[PDB]
């Protein structure tokens, strides 16, 4: 095992959990893998999939993000810090592609699932852009329960990494759209204690978070360093209490890892 991949071990032994660790160093293609063939539990960053598939449809209805989508009050469901400000009205699909990758808002994940037909509208897309391994089965909450073993709403961090890559950096969606992705993820909130707490703060980050049960704590980003060639790494980590608390500290020390090696 190389030096990063001992470090990686330490880190997990530490944490009493399970921890998934795919690096992409688009400099040279070299990749580091923890568990990297591993399924874990997406939660909300399975968010990514389902923004990037609207935006995929949006490269052939022009105006899509630009349609009002109604947010009712059976719409509502946890975790909805922004949806919950627009009940009885209306959100573009932009407004809830942006309240669910940078607030994680589950009403607009909810929102986004029905605009592509159902979880398997998600599934799709994955499938379409050469992601074997990615499955979206639930919506929000249950999606989120992680439990142990259970193959729904997983991915393993080789594959999420990969997809990750061609949705950013590469070409699975077009030009404008993913470069509205990348500000997106760029502008997210909620990752100021995972991956990004464990890099330099010259590099630029653009990330999604994601958490659930069996204390599941999520990262995934893309990574621009001043320099030299820009990196994907995700960061999955679960633990085997079902009421564990979040974990956010192993996602920064992860990341730390990484990039010191």
């Amino acid at each position: 095992t190389s030096a990063v991949q001992q470090k990686l071990a330490a880190l997990e032994k530490s944490s009493g959990g399970r921890l998934g660790v795919a690096l992409i160093d688009t400099a040279d293609n070299t990749q580091v893998l923890y568990r990297g063939d591993e399924r874990f539990p997406m939660c909300s960053t399975s968010k990514v999939m389902a923004a990037a598939a609207v935006l995929k449809q949006s490269e052939t209805q022009k105006q899509l993000l630009n349609q009002p989508v109604e947010i009712k009050p059976a719409d509502l469901v946890n975790y909805s810090p922004i949806a919950e400000k627009h009940v009885n009205g209306t959100m573009t699909l932009a407004e809830l592609s942006a309240a669910a990758l940078q607030y994680s808002d589950n009403t607009a994940m909810n929102k986004l699932i029905a605009q592509l037909g159902g979880p398997g509208g998600v599934t799709a897309f994955a499938r379409a852009i050469g992601d074997e391994t990615f499955r979206l089965d639930r919506t929000e909450p249950t999606l989120n329960t992680a439990i142990p073993g259970d193959p729904r709403d997983t991915t393993t961090p080789r594959a999420m990494a990969q997809t990750l890559r061609q949705l950013t950096l590469g070409h699975a969606l077009g030009e404008t759209q993913r470069a509205q992705l990348v500000t997106w993820l760029k502008g997210n909130t909620t990752g100021a204690a995972s991956i990004r707490a464990g890099l330099p703060t010259s590099w630029t980050v653009g990330d999604k978070t994601g958490s659930g049960g069996y204390g599941t704590t999520n990262d995934i980003a893309v990574i621009w360093p001043q320099g030299r060639a820009p990196l994907v790494l995700v960061t999955y980590f679960t633990q085997p209490q079902q009421n564990a608390e979040s974990r956010r500290d192993v996602l920064a020390s992860a990341a730390r890892i990484i990039a010191e090696g």
